[PDB]
C-alpha cells in the first residue's frame, strides 16, 4: 500500500528512482507502478549519445521528450545522461583524432542536450565509467585524444549550460572499500574539486552478486569522503533479487547524510506484482 519513495522521503531522503524509456511507459501497467512507488525517473537509452547525437548535428529527441515531459506532468524528478562515455558512443566520435575537434564536438554535444531541458533537470550524469578497474583513468576516446583534461572540461561545459542540475560522475564496481577503483575515484574527485570542478555527486551503478551488499555500509562512507553535496545509488542487477542484499544497500544509503536516493533499473515480477526485496524495502524503510 505504501509508496517506497514515500518512506525514503520520511527518512529524510530525496528520492526512490527507476530508470524506464518511453517505450515501456506506454505499455500495460508500467506509468501506474512508477507514479505509486517513484520520484524519479531516468531515461534508460533515449538521452545516450548514439540516441540523440547519432550523426554529428542531426539531433533525436523524439524518446527524450516524451520521457521528460511525462515526468513533468506527473511530478516526477528526472534524471539523464550519460552525456561522456564510451558505451553508446557513435563511431564518427570515436574516430576523430584531433584535441581541439574533439573538445568542440564533446562541447556541442553537453550543451545541446543540457541546454534543451535547462531547468527541468534534477541530475545530469556528465562522465560515465572513466576509470579502469585498477584505478587508472579508461583510455577512451576523450582520453586518448583530449587527455586527463577532459574529465574537468565536460563538467565546466555542463555547469555553465544548466547551473541548475547536479553535476555526477557515474561508474560501476564501486561497492567495496576495498577496490582500488573506490579508492581512485575518490581521490581523483577530491583533487578535481579542490580545482574547482563542479562534480555534484558520485553515483555508484551496482552490479551485486550475493552477498555484495553489505560492502556498500563502508564503500558508500568512502565514496562520501570525496566532499560531493551528493552521493547516490543505481541497482543493475542483484544475483536472485536477494532481500539481504538490497536491504544493506538502502541503510547503507540511510547511514550516509549526502546520499540523496537510490535507482533501480526497470523488486516487480512479470505481472506486476511485488518481490521479496520490494517487501523487506518497504520494510526496512517503514
Ligand atoms: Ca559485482
Amino acid at each position: 500500500a505504501q509508496s517506497i519513495d514515500q518512506l525514503i522521503k520520511a527518512r529524510g531522503k530525496v528520492y526512490f528512482g527507476v530508470a524506464t524509456d518511453q517505450n515501456r511507459l506506454t505499455t500495460g501497467k508500467n506509468a501506474a507502478i512508477i507514479k505509486a512507488d517513484f520520484g524519479m525517473v531516468w531515461p534508460e537509452e533515449s538521452m545516450q549519445w548514439d540516441a540523440t547525437e547519432p550523426s554529428q548535428g542531426n539531433f533525436n529527441f523524439a524518446g527524450a521528450d516524451y520521457l521528460v515531459n511525462w515526468a513533468q506532468q506527473n511530478g516526477k524528478l528526472i534524471g539523464a545522461g550519460c552525456l561522456v562515455w564510451h558505451n553508446f558512443l557513435p563511431s564518427w566520435v570515436s574516430s576523430i583524432t584531433d584535441k581541439n575537434t574533439l573538445i568542440n564536438v564533446m562541447k556541442n554535444h553537453i550543451t545541446t542536450l543540457m541546454t534543451r531541458y535547462k531547468g527541468k533537470i534534477r541530475t545530469w550524469d556528465v562522465v560515465g565509467e572513466a576509470f579502469n578497474e585498477d584505478g587508472s583513468l579508461r583510455q577512451n576516446v576523450f582520453l586518448n585524444v583530449i587527455g586527463e583534461d577532459y574529465i574537468p572540461i565536460a563538467f565546466q561545459t555542463a555547469r555553465a549550460a544548466d547551473p541548475n542540475a547536479k553535476l555526477y560522475i557515474m561508474d560501476y564496481n564501486l561497492d567495496s572499500a576495498s577496490y582500488p577503483k573506490t579508492q581512485a575515484i575518490v581521490n581523483r574527485v577530491k583533487q578535481w574539486r579542490a580545482a574547482g570542478v563542479p562534480i555534484d555527486g558520485i553515483g555508484s551503478q551496482m552490479h551485486l552478486s550475493a552477498g555484495q551488499g553489505a560492502g556498500v555500509l563502508q564503500a558508500l562512507p568512502l565514496l562520501a569522503s570525496a566532499g560531493t553535496p551528493e552521493v547516490s545509488i543505481l541497482m543493475l542487477d542483484v544475483a536472485g533479487a536477494s532481500p539481504t542484499d538490497y536491504v544493506n544497500v538502502v541503510n547503507a544509503c540511510l547511514n550516509v547524510q549526502s546520499c540523496v536516493g537510490i535507482t533501480v533499473m526497470g523488486l516487480f515480477d512479470g505481472n506486476f506484482n511485488p518481490k521479496p526485496a520490494y517487501n523487506a524495502i518497504v520494510q526496512n524503510l517503514q
